[PDB]
């Protein structure tokens, strides 16, 4: 086909989005959902959610994929509307494992010094337990600080801190049983984008068939 | 407030929605959503979910409430949009407490007769695993169906079985351990519909804050 190309933001980490060029479950869900349309993509990785965001409401992008957590105050941003959601993710904690007796439960979470990446939900939810957050550029940098000792544990999504550990297993480090919150991913399109229906229909048709379950047990099976 | 009331559709079954003149836990995350924003309303019994939505396309009710699963049929109806989902519900089997060791999983389905309630997404899943598809008006109706002998199971949303067998601890029916599926419920408005935002940004609030939680206990807890 040679239509216009649709200006897609990409943003997340392992095992949602991956940077060569752009791999992953996230990836594999929009990619099903072009190629049923036979749509042509033009992908801008996005240095933030809320970059990603002000650029689809600013029309510089025609829609944002990722581990997008749908939360109140991304849906109040003005523009932008999202899909709906295509998994249900947990948001977790890594810490080392001699510290287990420790997290057993949110409210350990007072005053634990914990690391979480900008401009992920975890800031918000780290404040909200009242922990002494220590705010970082990316999940590695937050892990770096763990492996060093500034932190006592790092809070970020559940499934990229599996993904992580897995990577690792020299590490020692483990993700413990506690659940934050369990929050939805979904992808953020333009306010009343023309767009917008097909995509849900094709996002849900991939949801009930299980071939988002397929993408997501190829990545972490 | 003096402002014109919204024309709320109603539909579904208890614990959800109950009609006297109308509660449930439906009504309840809709009442939270309407009374923070000091809006009016005016309830409209639908006869169905089907109904209901073309209500809503063709502008005859402003949204419509209840335990409706986001499907992708649904999804791709002409002029509606569904807001994001504020429950996350399960299509299960109420069978005689005799034939337990008969329903042990989905491939047991087929050749089974199975009751079912017309225009409900149960209607299309039986039919899937192959059943003997016995369709009826309402849940009393396949129940009665299922007291008599005509057949042996009765596949219908896991909250609404689970909460008849309470109020009927004398018959001695059972919900299976059988999920069929996994669907979300979510309320449905018209396509580009300005109060989209609004009631998207507020059922979030409800759902992060544990309030649909809350409603849901009191109800079924
Ligand atoms: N789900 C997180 C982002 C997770 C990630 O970056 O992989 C959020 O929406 O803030
Ligand atoms: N969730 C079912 C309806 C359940 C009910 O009527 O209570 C559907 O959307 O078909």
């Amino acid at each position: 086909g040679s239509a216009m190309a649709l200006k897609v933001g990409v943003v997340g980490n392992p095992p949602f989005v991956f940077y060569g060029a752009f791999t992953g479950i996230s990836l594999d869900v929009w990619r099903a959902v072009a190629e049923s349309q036979k749509w042509n993509s033009e992908y801008v990785r996005q240095n933030s959610i809320s970059a990603g965001i002000t650029a689809v409401a600013e029309g510089e992008l025609d829609i944002l994929i990722g581990p997008i957590s749908v939360t109140p105050e991304r849906a109040a941003i003005e523009g932008i509307t999202f899909t709906q959601p295509y998994f249900s993710s947990g948001i977790g904690l890594l810490i080392p494992g001699t510290a287990t007796p420790l997290f057993r439960s949110v409210g350990d979470l007072k005053n634990k010094e914990v690391a979480v990446v900008r401009d992920t939900t975890a800031v918000d939810w780290a404040n909200f337990y009242q922990a002494d957050v220590r705010e970082t550029n990316n999940l590695t940098a937050a892990i770096t600080l763990l492996q060093k000792k500034q932190v006592e544990a790092v809070m970020f999504d559940r499934p990229a801190l599996i993904y992580y550990t897995r990577q690792n297993p020299n590490l020692n480090l483990e993700v413990t049983e506690i659940r934050v919150s369990l929050e939805p991913y979904g992808f953020v399109l333009k306010e009343n984008s023309p767009l917008q229906k097909t995509i849900n229909v094709e996002m849900l048709n991939l949801l009930y068939s299980r071939v988002i379950a397929e993408f997501t047990e190829r990545w972490l099976g």
